[PDB]
């Protein structure tokens, strides 16, 4: 048993709930919160400003600090870090930025590194400014992570023609 409520079951292991990832995190304080990054870590906006205004900038600071150190990640890799205030841990995922020109392949290895975390709180990755369909991106979520997630979807729109086009 865990503490995420409210969700709707999709598979084994995939979860979807219409919420912005932002206040289910700072309610939840899950194990893990995952972060829609790109590869610089620079927070400006959908998920990732979102999360990092919530935690007053500490996440990018820190963010700086950890590029400072090891250079950009790679699209589709991951870095672990702080949670701050809404989590333990928050894993930054660098999906494919279609607005960018990225290979829509690389969704499948951006998701691939939720199987590392036994549970997580994660955004639909390459979804809302990443430019990918959010369909397309659920459906690589459910193929892909064997791992417990729980999605939050806040477009209520959206959230709404997910569930209703889920195979
Ligand atoms: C209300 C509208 O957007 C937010 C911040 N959370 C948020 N932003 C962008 N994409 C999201 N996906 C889940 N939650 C998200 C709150």
């Amino acid at each position: 048993v865990n503490s995420f409520s409210g969700y709707l079951k999709l598979t084994d292991n995939v979860y979807i709930k219409n919420a912005d990832i932002v206040e289910e995190a700072k309610k939840v304080k899950p194990t893990v919160v995952v972060n829609a990054a790109n590869v610089y870590l620079k927070h400006g906006g959908g998920v990732a400003g979102a999360l990092n205004k919530a935690t007053n900038n500490a996440m990018q600071v820190e963010s700086d600090d950890y590029i400072a150190t090891n250079g950009p990640l790679k699209v589709g890799g991951s870095c672990v870090l702080s949670g701050h205030n809404l989590a333990k841990h928050c894993l930054h995922v660098v999906g494919p930025n279609v607005n960018k020109g990225e290979d829509i392949q690389l969704l499948k290895s951006a998701y691939e590194n939720f199987n590392q975390h036994e549970v997580l709180l994660a955004p639909l990755l390459s979804a809302g400014i990443f430019g990918a369909d959010p369909i397309h991106s659920l459906r690589v979520c459910v193929d892909t992570v064997r791992t417990n997630v729980y999605l939050a979807v806040f477009d209520k729109n959206l959230y709404d023609k997910l569930v209703s086009s889920f195979l």
